[PDB]
């Protein structure tokens, strides 16, 4: 059994990357994938696609209508000015006629879409093509959203008091669209997760949504200076520090993290991202005292290569979903520093699962250097962290032995959906 699938991620690198990783697993099961996004997004992940997928993954351009304030270079959330987000969402909706013509041209057996393309589902439906939603975050995130929109039985999933305000402002500021998108998913919703981590939240999400929730697994994807420096350090002795691709540290946050890294006296690699100089942003004399014991990287760093390296011993993470799946696959315990959005809940999940220890902030929500240093030391160095180091090792082994069992379940489910949908279509 094989299917020709058109996949439509939301316009963020953080969404197309999981869609691309799912496409690769389906390709290795003899599906043909059309991965459809704006040209500015396709040009980027284009380079990261091995020629092994030359036959099975085809990129399909969906240009948006452009305006002076939103030229094609801004047809993505990556580096987008925040005031332009409603204009980008509107432009995406208005590409619907272009999308219908892609569907008429390719006539795939199936559309896999993301969290808000109501117009895309409707278009496929009018051409008698079924549509299945793929959630690129976990079931804890999805079932919380339903609990918020369709009105919580898990006491380990809670919010610190200083996290309530950011959560309240986010939910008090379209929910109907998000519910409708999920409701129009044909039979199942696919989700980037696995039962050993999220089983009971998966089941809860299934009961709330009225859909079978099908986990697709973790979907994890010449020596540079970073790797050359890592080669010189002891085993499991370096902490990697990165806060994702869409969050910027405040000035206060950046200072305390720098003091915490120096107080912790654990070798580090810290990627620093600034909105559109290094020695100017760090406390006086910081780089001089650190010497060879750490390095600060502006902008971007090879995250998977670093986490894979035998010298790496910990990951200071905002707990974005891709980053925590990668860390779990590669056996690196997490120093959890959730920043925004779904991250507090991911942090609660990873502490409960046993692979993370959280840096808890003060009542006022601010960071302390001594809390950062204490948690880095106990995860990477001290006896207090052996359980977290051991569970990370254990999880990595199991995921490496799991391979692609979840993908076989995904294929079988999608074949059944598409067969039934086609038999009903022959009746017209
Ligand atoms: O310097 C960096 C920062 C991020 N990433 C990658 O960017 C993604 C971050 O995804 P996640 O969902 O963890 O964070 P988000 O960007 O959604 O907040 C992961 O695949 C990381 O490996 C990377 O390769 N290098």
């Amino acid at each position: 059994g094989s299917l020709r699938v058109l996949m439509l991620p939301w316009l963020a690198h953080g969404h197309i990357s999981p869609f691309l990783e799912l496409a690769k697993r389906l390709a290795k099961k003899n599906f043909h994938i059309y991965l459809c996004s704006t040209p500015i997004n396709l040009s980027s992940i284009k380079k990261t696609i091995s020629q092994e997928y030359s036959l099975s993954i085809q990129l399909v351009e969906l240009p948006l209508p452009s305006l002076p304030d939103l030229p094609p270079q801004y047809h993505t959330t990556n580096g987008l000015p925040p005031h332009l987000m409603p204009t980008l969402k509107r432009a995406y909706e208005m590409s619907s006629p272009t999308f219908s013509n892609i569907l008429k041209t390719l006539l795939p057996d199936l559309l896999i879409y993301d969290f808000n393309q109501m117009w895309a589902v409707d278009t496929a439906t009018s051409l008698n093509i079924p549509s299945v939603q793929f959630s690129t975050t976990g079931t804890i995130t999805a079932s919380f959203a339903m609990y918020m929109l369709k009105n919580y039985p898990f006491p380990e999933i809670y919010l610190w008091e200083y996290e309530l305000e950011r959560m309240r402002k986010a939910w008090v500021e379209e929910g109907d669209q998000l519910l409708e998108c999920a409701s129009k998913s044909c039979g199942i919703i696919l989700i980037k997760s696995f039962r050993e981590l999220e089983g009971k939240y998966i089941d809860f999400f299934s009961e709330l949504s009225g859909k079978k929730i099908v986990p697709v697994g973790p979907l994890v994807q010449e020596k540079g200076e970073i790797i050359q420096w890592l080669d010189k350090k002891d085993k499991s002795s370096v902490v990697f520090v990165s806060f994702g691709s869409e969050y910027f540290l405040t000035s206060e946050e950046m200072e305390e993290i720098a003091h915490g890294l120096e107080s912790g006296n654990v070798n580090f690699i810290w990627v620093l991202r600034f909105p559109v100089s290094v020695a100017e942003a760090l406390p006086k004399g910081f780089l001089e005292r650190i010497g060879d014991r750490g390095m600060v990287v502006e902008g971007w760093a090879p995250q998977a290569k670093i986490l894979k390296h035998s010298s790496t011993g910990g990951f200071v993470s905002h707990c974005g979903w891709s980053s925590i799946m990668e860390s779990m696959k590669l056996g690196i315990p997490i120093i959890a520093m959730p920043m925004q959005l779904d991250q507090p809940f991911n942090a609660r999940l990873l502490e409960e699962f046993g692979v993370a220890m959280e840096v808890v902030r003060e009542k006022d929500g601010t960071l302390r250097r001594e809390e950062i240093a204490n948690v880095i030391r106990k995860v990477v160095v001290e006896k207090s962290g052996e359980g977290v180091r051991a569970k990370a090792r254990q999880v990595s082994e199991s995921l490496r032995k799991k391979g692609d069992e979840e993908v076989d379940e995904v294929v079988v489910e999608l074949l059944q959906i598409c067969r039934k949908y086609e038999l009903i279509g022959k009746m017209s």
